[PDB]
């Protein structure tokens, strides 16, 4: 149910961050769209690839969702972020009526290998302006775990951009 | 400088609305007054939430100038960027934003009630640093006129 789909797909965008990483497209970062647990996209950090900074994993597999789906509403989907989305992404996320997110790392977990402090307000609840009801869940235990431990093993295998 | 590129940021929005491209909105990007993208937004044609002017001359700069980072050249934008807008400009890093119309203007015509608090300096975790100008006097009057004038010229989205 939930937690076996839930850990599945989180465990997806897992291996597409040590994807992209391994073949230069972008750091370690990966997407999943599911729609009623059918994959609509699985992405990764295409900064790199694309020469495009906003190619974060998360536009990117809203790109990719919303062009399969012929719509720019994806509110019968969720979304799977390997790390937890920054201030560009998760207005990305809104912008793109997704109903849920589940993401495996912490934002310091990336800051810690030196990418930058860059964390979205809406998402940790901390915002005047911007606030969200989306319904966001952070992963806990083994997939937690894992998805941790992307940043210490990949640091050395791509340039921070 | 500022009044030229913002009208031109205009412009766009009111092609952009005429076309059915998108939105009201328009971004140009500058660097030391050469036009590097002159944008508007296309979420429509590109069926693509993420097509926001601003997010759209980002990524037309950038393949332009074949490079990631913009820290030589200065924004233009319509109306105030939204959260996701105002993340890719600071991933992108512009060195200087000037945007004309303030979101209120877009909200008053059925755009969500949706804005980036490191703009307007209220943010915790997001903290800008890059220069910002709201624009004043002649240029405020066309873009907060941007949209009285488009009002039901458009799908909203
Ligand atoms: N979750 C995620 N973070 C990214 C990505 N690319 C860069 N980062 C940075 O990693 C940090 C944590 O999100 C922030 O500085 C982000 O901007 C991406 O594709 N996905
Ligand atoms: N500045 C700007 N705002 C947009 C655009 N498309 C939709 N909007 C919405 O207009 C409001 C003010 O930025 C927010 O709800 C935005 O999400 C765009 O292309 N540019
Ligand atoms: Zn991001
Ligand atoms: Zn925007």
């Amino acid at each position: 149910g939930p937690h076996m789909s839930d850990h599945k797909f989180l465990t997806q965008a897992v291996e597409e961050a040590y994807k992209g990483v391994d073949c230069g497209d972008g750091g370690p970062f990966g997407a999943v769209i599911v729609h009623n647990n059918e994959v609509v996209a699985s992405c990764h950090n295409m900064v790199l690839k694309y020469t495009d900074p906003t190619a974060h994993a998360q536009v990117t597999a809203i790109r990719e969702a919303c062009k399969k789906l012929n719509k720019i509403e994806l509110s019968e989907c969720e979304i799977y972020a390997s790390c937890e989305p920054c201030p560009m992404c998760f207005g990305a996320i809104h912008l793109s009526r997704l109903k849920r997110l589940v993401y495996g790392a912490k934002a310091e977990a990336a800051i810690a290998i030196g990418f930058d402090d860059f964390i979205a307000d809406a998402l940790r609840g901390t915002g005047v302006y911007q606030k969200s009801s989306l319904e966001i869940k952070k992963a806990d235990g083994n997939g937690a775990a894992i998805a941790e431990q992307v940043f210490q093993n990949t640091k050395e295998k791509f340039r921070l951009y």
